């Protein structure tokens, strides 16, 4: 794909492969979060669906990056996908906190790649990230922050009851 | 606009300009209330929307007054709009209380203008206020009183939980 | 909102609050322009509507900035809104000139904020301004320049007649 | 989930987790196959789509297994996902051969799990595999065998031309 | 148009005029490619249409640049349009290669203009190019690379036959 | 294309290539006229659109000639396209006069080609020109003459006002 490649550095090509791995890892983590909340002894369907939807969103992000890698003439390379950091995810506020930490990590990775593209004068890359990822992240993180505030306000009053109310009336 | 002006005193013309300023100040206050409840660390969307809707209603009131000023041949004159009295608005009951205080202030201003128009035998003014403002205020104040009673009943039981329930099930 | 805030400088947060104030001031100015042209002794309905529509557009810009401030985890802070620079706005060309001066001032403010965001490596901010504001301004300024040329061409021939024709056939 | 678990052995629970890992690994492999054929220097869109569709099918299989794990009261546990066995996948017949090897491996895993469930008198497990997986595999393997025969017949005549014809007229 | 011009350098204004010339030259080249493939002794209608469609796309790009030149207050200036580099365009792979060379030249010109706008802190220009041109080019170049790979694979097997198949089944 | 060519002289083939160049030059001129009237300091949208529509009509004429060249078995050959005769086009009557001069030049070229075809007993050529070009030109020139008369009548009364009225009420 040296035939189409233009203004696409090796540094960016590698960073894009790393970012694909991070998005796939995030999707895997959300798959685990979703099925945890689907357990009969956890049983919060709104939370299960929230995280399962996010697994799909992160996979879609990876696929968009891969499509872009090929559009630019870079070579997609896949690495092992490490398993999620936990096997069990605690309460709703525990899970939402872990999700915010995860999204901030992806966001920082996006910002770092943007900074690299800017240094290398790669405006297509910079536009691609801004158009498809940066605002998606900002909106998602705001939503999770809103959720966490509501969950914390609820479980501060009464833990079990608050978790049920949030799952029923928000999610 | 001396060409159309009839039975429209300078006192009423000035009072109408003052009232426009008060309605615009009220709209600004509601804009601030709305965005406060939109913060990720407050996060009560029903409350945000309630106040944002009221910002629009107050602006519309100002515009109606301005249209009327011109219909009567008076000259619209604008003054600085002072910023809202608070930067942060506390809890839902705090905000609803501030809103009731605000509306009673507008209502008193409307009543004072009505009394002026009555003293000056300006029935068009008196009809205009009765038809477009006085009942709107009475209905709004009743609604906010109903809200405050419900919020107080809820937060008296359990603060955080009560605020969430009200935002979800009333607003 | 330290819980969601990431890569969002205090300098940008403050500049966004200042920009909200500028957009609200612009909206207020357009409200005054609109009602001036609605006076029975000015009476150019197309001009009144043109400026009233712009009052709405500027308010919407402010609201978008406020939404963004919260999305990023900054704190919206409101200041007094100074009244418009004039109480009376002269002829159509006078008003259109004042409008172009106003828009160039907002545009420069947008460019200054963009430069700040670029210096601080805040690509979300830069994208936000480019996507929602920069082109809107360029298009609006071009439209007002087209208008001013047409108005000037018309009032150069015959003042009163030219103003009427422009209001009727362009606006 | 000891509260719902009945006739569900630890051996089957573990084997189901292993099978989830195998289906996710297969999905990952198909993702890599799909993006390989999407490269500008490979450029067989029908082949890209064939494998991308299979990535989705394998992920869906994993999700069904996970849903079943929870339905039975077992605990879903995730392991690292090893990267695909190749970074580049050769020609269409090379890729289809690798795909048949992959599917036979999944099929054997399904048969082994079925044999385990049969030995443990777990008819729900046995029915689940028969209803959702065993025939899906048989049909898919038959389709890939049909494909490979056609591809081999074509590239035996003329390699490049044959690959293009197959991608255009079959896929 | 000194009346609307703001933050728009003479360097960018001139570069935009040069870019218009390049897009018009590209459109002219594609017109020639299209009519070459329409000759009764070449006779590849899918190839004719592919290039005629691109002539239209390049002309549209020029028109968008011209519209933008005026929106910014610059002065559109036209230069002679040099004729295409060839009178006859060889085989399908010859033509597709020439097309890729042409598009890479336009792309480099776009990147050079973007770099200029970035150096001059002209974010409207940079956004304009990113939004309307940079990705269009990346997508087009990827498509042409995919085409060239397929054509080369086909004519490597059997020249005449391969050209016919590609025109029929891809274009 | 000696395989299809019949009764098609080298003189006509060359003249057709020259005519294509003239139509493309005319289209380029109209592109320049259109964007001139789109400038913020000229700003006559009806005039801009009138000339932009004519740019399209002339390009379409060129394309029809090229299609015909190939239908007859001649070889399309392209030459440089000289830039338009002016960078700035004055007032509406100035531009309409230049347009009439341009169209009369194309018309004379069409008549000269018709005379050549008649001398060479090429009835297909003669029919082609009569059916697709000669009446189109006569109708267009009549329309431009009608326009010029109206514009001249208007600007004779009052220049600026007259130009605005014509753009608004005719174009």
């Amino acid at each position: 794909s040296s035939q189409i490649r233009q203004n696409y550095s090796t540094e960016v090509e590698a960073a894009v492969n790393r970012l694909v791995n991070l998005y796939l890892r995030a999707s895997y983590t959300y798959l685990s979060l979703g099925f945890y909340f689907d357990r009969d002894d956890v049983a919060l369907e709104g939370v299960c669906h929230f995280f399962r939807e996010l697994a799909e969103e992160k996979r879609e992000g990876a696929e968009r990056l891969l499509k872009m890698q090929n559009q630019r003439g870079g070579r997609a390379l896949f690495q092992d996908l490490q398993k999620p950091s936990q096997d069990e995810w605690g309460t709703t506020p525990d899970a939402m906190k872990a999700a915010i930490v995860l999204e901030k990590s992806l966001n920082q990775a996006l910002l770092d790649l943007h900074a690299l593209g800017s240094a290398q004068a790669d405006p297509h890359l910079c536009d691609f990230l801004e158009s498809h990822f940066l605002d998606e992240e900002v909106k998602l993180i705001k939503k999770m922050g809103d959720h966490l505030t509501n969950i914390q306000r609820l479980v501060g009053s009464q833990a079990g009851l608050g978790e049920y109310l949030f799952e029923r009336l928000t999610l």
